[PDB]
DNA sequence: CGGGTTTTTGTCTGGCTTCACACTTGATTTGCATCACTGTTTAAGACAGGCCAGATC
């Protein structure tokens, strides 16, 4: 848990909270950068690269036959180990407006340390999920076949009940459960009864065939319930299942940032437990083969910038590296917009 | 429906009234133009060479 202070190029701009951070082959790239790709990148994927405790956002082309994505802001990206791709739904366009649409970024050609990736699309069928943002998807694993559980958000309010007077007010998504089958890309919705409120923002985890959902902020009732549920997926050779049943040891915390340190074994860094309750402490979450093991470690060392500030935002660079962002001072208005930070989980 | 009872007008010739109004000419006011003066750069973003540095045959 060393955290440490990050220096930064001369784009510096293109970083926005609700950014992503994806991870080939021990390699990071940034994605969703703020505003519509500019000419320098014309896709907004970019090298991450962390040297010296400096980084540089470099460019990166797509393959001959990929799409060109619009930059998400808070898209639900997991990683897809099954030729290693990453999958890519919903979010916030340049322009405000939710999509519905699911890529692939795969990587195509890696030579000189040139990744040329491949940012395909595939669209769904079937019970399509509402376009939202701030869920999370996560692939799991059964029988050898695999699936994607996607655990819906916030979204805009539906094309009829909107109005112009409240045209930017959200509402949390239905409790349903989706799964989809990326060979057809084809979606199923499932109505689970023990889940009953909205969620958004919350923390899943996926264990080869389960997903633990701990956290997430609830706009229906504007209050973090601090209850985790496991979800079981099972694959027979006909039609899919699925369970779900509540566990103590949960957490009330929203817009959380997860990563892996060793194997089954995670580490929760801040998120919130109130409207204003900037949160300090971490969380270890010890997997084992059917229990979660809830715990937490030494509160990482937090500078003093880190506790007289009221949000941040990051990702996880992918080998148990947490990278953190900090706004600017407005009273000290000589500031960079911007504060960075990197912490090892190690 | 067209004929008849209200409001509303024409209407009297006298004497009354206030006041606009003829007709200069300079001394004022009022309207509407001029006038002299002020601020004392860039900040993002596209494209192009060019130099260097590291890769490759």
């Amino acid at each position: 848990m060393s955290l440490q202070m990050v220096t930064v190029g001369h784009n510096i701009a293109l970083i926005q909270p609700g950014f992503s951070l994806m991870n080939f082959d021990g390699q990071v790239f940034f994605f969703g950068q703020k505003g519509w790709p500019k000419r320098s990148c014309p896709t907004g994927v970019f090298h991450f690269d962390i040297k010296q405790n400096h980084l540089k956002l470099k460019p990166a082309i797509f393959s001959k036959d990929s799409c060109y994505l619009p930059p998400l802001r808070y898209p639900a990206t997991c990683s897809y180990k099954g030729k290693h791709q990453y999958i890519i739904h919903g979010g916030k366009t340049p322009n405000n407006e939710l999509s519905d649409k699911i890529y692939i970024m795969s990587v195509a050609c890696k030579n000189n340390k040139k990744v040329t990736f491949r940012c395909t699309e595939k669209d769904l069928v079937g019970d399509v999920p509402e376009p939202r943002y701030g869920h999370s998807i996560d692939v799991v694993y059964s029988r050898g076949k695999s699936m994607g559980v996607l655990f819906g958000g916030r979204s805009y309010m539906p094309s009829t009940q909107r109005t112009t007077e409240k045209w930017n007010s959200v509402a949390d998504c239905l409790p349903h459960v989706f799964l989809i089958d990326f060979e057809f890309g084809c979606a199923t919705s499932y109505i689970l009864p023990e889940l009953q409120d909205g969620l958004s923002f919350h923390v899943s985890i996926a264990r080869n065939d389960t997903v633990y959902i701990l956290g997430g902020h609830s706009l229906a009732s504007n209050i973090r319930p601090a209850n985790l549920y496991r979800i079981r997926v099972d694959l027979p050779l006909g039609t899919p299942a699925v369970n779900c049943t509540v566990l103590p040891g949960g957490i009330s915390v929203s817009s959380a940032i997860l990563t892996q340190t060793n194997n089954d074994e995670f580490v929760i860094v801040g998120g919130y437990q109130l409207e204003n309750q900037k949160r300090m402490v971490c969380s270890l979450v010890s997997l084992g083969d059917n229990t979660i093991e809830i715990s937490e470690m030494e509160t990482p060392d937090w500078t003093s910038d880190i506790k007289h500030s009221k949000i941040w935002f990051g990702s996880n660079m992918g080998n148990g590296t947490i990278f953190l962002g900090i706004p600017g001072d407005n009273k000290q208005a000589m500031s960079e917009a911007f504060y960075f930070y990197t912490l090892r989980c190690s």
